[PDB]
């Protein structure tokens, strides 16, 4: 019963990088109705199940260089769109978008699949959602490929991240496949560029787009936070799993003196992969990102 | 005409492109479609820049060059075609064609009364105002070329033929992605606010749709009919002074097509070539506003 | 011939082109100069990949290359022309021209009696290698062709002229400062030791001199004697399987120049033009190997 | 001191550089050892920009500042370090060091009496001289910092460690290749040419050769006794204005590194972050003059 779009199909027929069936989830509890697009490749009785979380303001389509990855070396992955992205249903309201909706989605869907021996990669609030479920499911989780993240501590923001608030509150709407492209360079065609815009025929269906750069708190009573504190206690005290980082050294605001610091509370975090043609959006230099974790890791 | 006019909301963020703009809503035959131009420099200058973009693109391209030639006691007159920019937008696709664009220009030349004249083009900036000193001879004075052609009626390259089919299968072309895979990091995310900008949705990007449609597959389509004519005026008739710049990023209109046009503009010299450009030369356009004025006498 | 030769110490550091390198020291009118040469893959391969580089590089130029090759069943072999790489280096200028690099090869490819050649060049070596199939038709099969020129004797573009003027004021050429601002990102700074690495000093250096110098300047020159002979041999006898990769960031010898080459190439297909190549087209070059590969009828 | 002295002809083709070298070669405790330095600006000017160079670079890394500075009514001075530039380059290991660095730099300044300095530093520029303004106090007035870091004795990176023995394996370091892969598109050919007319052969890198090796790996150096100390000047007794430019493409003194730096000094604004620059910052310099200049009272 939450108003929402459904991303018209002909927007996604022409996505030759990106050649996967997605799957889709309707009756996830408290979400009735409202459809969550993803992908799942490789074998369902593989040991490990890679979970490729995005953020603001991508989708799965963001892992596709790094899913052939996983599923060449014999491992399932599943990459979901959340909800207001990528072919997922979008609500409408402002006020539906919030951590606690996010978080509680991927919980969801995490076990509808019944997900477990779980490999999480995540990005962005891919990472500032995802890095906070372990501590609530740590026998489904192994292992952790971090890229350009954040946990939120509750701190005071930096100029960086004030900018970006301001700038999204300011414009008309974010340009999604510019924004992109402007941050990967080369690593992006116009091909990803149409990709990048598809979910997105006119701001309407922006809704979630614009409620993640509101949702960056900027005091410590805000969920991002109460659950961000708990989890930076989790990865510091807890984890006894192995971990992977990836820092795109061109990012301003996620970039190598974030992720370094970040690096500092994952218990048994070894030195960064760090990529300097690449940007905030790491998965789009991320071939040898998935490489790299995978020769690293113990599977 | 049935037209949309883009929310002046969408240009409220503008900050590279600080000029306010000018409308004419009565050239002769499109009465009452608003065409936005800039217009700037003192009117008494001796040469005005005129200066033309193409796909999918408007003024806010030449952001980089006009101050260049306005610092040089120079006036700029850089108009939106008419799908594009701030100008309002046709939504019939038939409306779009080589004679409604270029017949635009040739009367807001004439409503501003425009004289010694810098043509300045590039993609149909080029493949429109390229045929259009010809026919008005005495207004024309210099010219400055970056990544454009002149319709011959040739066989299409494979590269155009896969542009045409490209911009035929998507749903829509998307305009800042394009432009910034292109221009790498001569633009940031506040210009792709600008490119974006004139197209809230679809119904607003027919002008878009048509351009790549436009192309000419046929010698009888008006692009080659001006177009062949045109190619004789340069060659033969043309008297004024010339400056080339080529994007070479650019697989469709880069060095190879360029070289071509420079064997037909009688005078024009050695092309300044820049490796880190693409299509878009005028997000490198600086150095080539700069080293145009220099040549130039 | 009095000759330097490169101490083996300047190849000691070479992890991204770890083979082995052949020698042959009695090559016909060279007496005692050694040619390095790398020959990699099955020596009963169906097809022999012959990889020339040009002006100032070696066979490390092809180290992306060469994988693809013999990944694919083929042999290869990469010779360091005299005056580079591992080869021995002449010191007398009048020594390097047209002729002495040319016959140079022909020796190496009847020393080794090379057949079912696919003819691998850019820049010089092109310039010289384009023009040896036309006397030895039997030997070639196939072309890939990457940023190069056969001479015809017209005047030269002002870029040419300008790079013969620029070598002639300076005191020597910096080596791996001309490709690394040709390559960009595809090249690291174990590259630049790597391409640095055949010239301790300008003593070092006479070939690389004496490329700019032999561009040629009158139609007499045997580099446009040999060349509009090839250019007859392109374009009436030849009937073989090319394929041609264009490097677009490049001021002399790039899209223009190419284009009008692929003029002359009977069969020519439409080429790759890789928008972020420059002259040095082999670093952009995995691809490049890829889908000549797939483009051609390898049987 | 025994020295060569890189041949002139190595510098007629600068066009870029278009500035006439001086010429000191009686600083104190320095024989005959003959420092090159541009000087421009008018020399009574208000304000000196102090533009210190590291490895493997000389004052030609500040051409596209330099004029920015000179344009706004000021002195600029830009030495090259012994072993560097057109400045004599001491043939034996021992010779360089942090003490051996450091004093040329001292000597120069009280050479040429200068005054209302604004130290502008990147790499070792900045390891050396930031360590300088708590003996000359007086002196110094503002802070121009790229890419850099004051030796505290901390663990090394594994970035660091690997740059010292890269260093160490390889037959010499290839100069312009280096700062060519690290600048990208900001350098052509004729910048590869400026970089590598210092060196003729190899028998000219020393300094460039003892730089690496001079990293501190431990407490127990030179540069961290002087670094310390300078920690803690900047973090108590500085009370001037500080500019900050980070060039994001760098592994081992970027984002992370220039932050920490901005910790220990008292005042730093926000630090403008050049997500296209490396390690090279002054590459992409115009842009860090022009805001450096606008952010500070003068
Ligand atoms: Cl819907
Ligand atoms: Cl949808
Ligand atoms: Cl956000
Ligand atoms: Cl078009
Ligand atoms: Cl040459
Ligand atoms: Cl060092």
């Amino acid at each position: 019963t939450i108003k929402a779009l459904r991303t018209p199909e002909e927007r996604f027929s022409v996505l030759p990088a990106f050649p996967y069936q997605p799957n889709y989830v309707d009756d996830l509890g408290g979400y009735e109705s409202l459809r969550m697009a993803y992908i799942d490749e490789g074998d369902k009785d593989s040991e490990y199940t890679f979970l490729c979380l995005h953020g603001e303001p991508t989708w799965s389509y963001l892992y596709r260089k790094m899913i052939p990855v996983f599923t060449d070396a014999g491992h399932r992955v599943v990459a979901p769109d959340l909800f207001g992205f990528g072919r997922s249903d979008k609500p409408i309201e402002d006020s539906v978008y919030n951590f606690e909706f996010h978080r509680n989605s991927l919980i969801q869907l995490i076990e509808h699949l019944d997900l477990k021996n779980i490999v999480l990669v995540c990005q962005d609030w891919g990472g500032g959602l995802g890095l906070t479920i372990p501590m609530d499911m740590q026998d489904r989780f192994k292992k952790l490929i971090v890229m350009n993240t954040t946990i939120s501590n509750g701190e005071p923001l930096a100029e960086a991240a004030v900018q970006w608030m301001a700038f999204n509150e300011t414009i008309s709407e974010l340009p999604v496949a510019g924004l992109v492209a402007c941050d990967a360079g080369a690593a992006v065609n116009v091909m990803d560029a149409l990709a990048y815009d598809a979910p997105f025929p006119n701001k309407n269906y922006k809704v979630g787009v614009k409620r993640f750069p509101q949702m960056i708190p900027t005091n410590a009573d805000d969920d991002a936070v109460k659950y961000g504190l708990r989890a930076i206690e989790f990865w510091s005290n807890e984890w006894s799993g192995e971990s992977f980082m990836a820092i795109g050294m061109k990012d301003a605001v996620l970039g190598e003196a974030a992720m370094m610091q970040l690096k500092t509370v994952i218990k048994g975090c070894p030195e960064p992969m760090k990529i300097e043609e690449a940007g905030h959006f790491v998965q789009e230099y991320g071939v040898e990102v998935a490489e790299q974790a995978l020769a690293s890791f113990t599977m």
